[PDB]
């Protein structure tokens, strides 16, 4: 029935994403928020995340709003071949300010309507905590993330801990008490996602080799789901799929729902270097 979906979002400091992550001082929406922005798109037109397949989702720039300012930010989802849309996202700033500004690419994707996202691994997630060597409070990573001018607040800030061990870490991750008011519309909320990223780059610590710049969303090879992440979620990130190559990191994301199902993965997350 869809050929040509478009979705026009109005993204400024009212946006609770927005307001509550800050990124060397100014309000950017997390890149992570990208992948529940684009299946709320289509299970407007009638599509279960379960069908889908995102791929290839390439940020070309953060999307940053001060004072007053909005980026209306187009959504065109077109059906270049049978079940295969090409996605970008083009923002223009409003303001007074100065009125509207020149349209900016933000971010480019690729959905695949081709194939069931089904996964059958699962955790005996007790075992995984009992033979943890040190257990990391999820506070503390954000105290250092604040250390590095990334600055996440309330509504943004996910609740939980980080279980370490040689192997990889898992992440016990859930909204905190004003998201969570909130989480019903939601289908992979950026708290759970973007906090499975800050869990994702602790674990990438020795690897920095001390390095204080930030790391921002660049890319993702894919995104594929089972079932929505509302207000909580089991991350694991094996040590085996994550590196660092200069100016760039690489990590895999396998979301968990709380009886241990694997129900997600979001395939070689890059980031790069600010």
């Amino acid at each position: 029935n869809v050929k040509k979906i478009t979705k026009q979002l109005t993204l400024s400091l009212k946006n609770p994403f927005i307001y509550h992550h800050v990124v060397y001082g100014q309000n950017v929406l997390p890149g992570l928020a990208y992948i529940d922005i684009i299946y709320q798109i289509f299970r407007e037109h009638g599509f279960s995340c379960s069908e889908l397949q995102l791929r290839n989702l390439s940020i070309y720039q953060p999307l940053t709003a001060e004072q007053d300012a909005v980026i209306v930010l187009n959504i065109q989802c077109a059906e270049k071949k049978e079940g295969q849309w090409q996605i970008t996202a083009k923002g223009i700033e409003k303001r007074d300010g100065k009125e509207a500004s020149e349209e900016k690419l933000y971010m480019k994707a690729d959905m695949h309507a081709d194939s069931p996202a089904i996964f059958e691994e699962t955790l005996d997630l007790s075992q995984i905590k009992a033979s943890a060597q040190n257990v990391v409070q999820l506070d503390d990573v954000y105290e250092q993330c604040r250390r590095q001018e990334l600055v996440h607040s309330e509504y943004m800030k996910a609740k939980g801990c980080i279980y370490e061990e040689e192997d990889g870490v898992l992440l016990e991750l859930s909204l905190g008490s004003e998201a969570m008011l909130h989480a019903e519309g939601f289908m992979f909320h950026p708290t759970l996602i973007d906090g499975s990223g800050v869990g994702a780059n602790h674990l990438l610590t020795s690897l920095l080799k001390g390095e204080q710049r930030l790391y921002l969303p660049l890319f993702y090879e894919s995104f594929s789901a089972s079932a929505l992440l509302q207000t909580d979620c089991m991350t694991r990130i094996k040590r085996s799929s994550v590196r660092r190559e200069k100016e760039l990191i690489y990590v895999t994301l396998e979301f968990f729902n709380a009886s241990g199902e694997k129900v997600a993965e979001l395939k070689n997350f890059t980031s790069k270097l600010v």
